């Protein structure tokens, strides 16, 4: 998976670098894009060296879930800094996916970013939005 990425164009989340998950596959979507399931509550899935310049305040998830669920966003490590939690309900499905965002602390630089999970959830991309 690349070693270090934008914070302000698409990051695929299936192109994680590394997970705690023993659960976790690789699944198709609708459009015959990708994404991540399979996913269990405690999981992480670690995003190597975003760079974040001058500042992203908000972070938005394209996801599909049956059930609510919510997504920590941390910075370095799982144990970093909770950035910001991404609560998803229901998107009807788990192969209908919506674009879900949430506001953040403001981040600069390049960091490590994790993904925590309470629960099952689908997810195809995400981006951060930057400061105002
Ligand atoms: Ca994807
Ligand atoms: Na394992």
């Amino acid at each position: 998976s690349p070693i270090r990425r934008d914070a302000f164009s698409i990051i695929e989340a299936e192109e994680y670098n590394s997970t705690n998950s023993s659960t976790l596959q690789v699944i198709g979507t609708p459009n015959n894009g990708r994404g991540i399931g399979y996913i269990e509550n405690g999981n992480t899935v670690t995003y190597s060296n975003i760079d974040f310049g001058s500042g992203a305040t908000g972070f938005s998830a394209t996801v599909a879930t049956e059930v609510n669920t919510s997504i920590q966003i941390r910075s370095d490590s799982p144990t970093g800094t909770l950035l910001g939690t991404l609560y998803v309900s229901s998107t009807g499905s788990w192969n209908t996916y919506n674009t879900v965002s949430t506001n953040i602390s403001k981040i600069t630089g390049v960091h490590d970013i994790v993904l925590v999970f309470s629960g099952p959830v689908n997810v195809d991309n995400f981006i951060f939005s930057r400061s105002s």
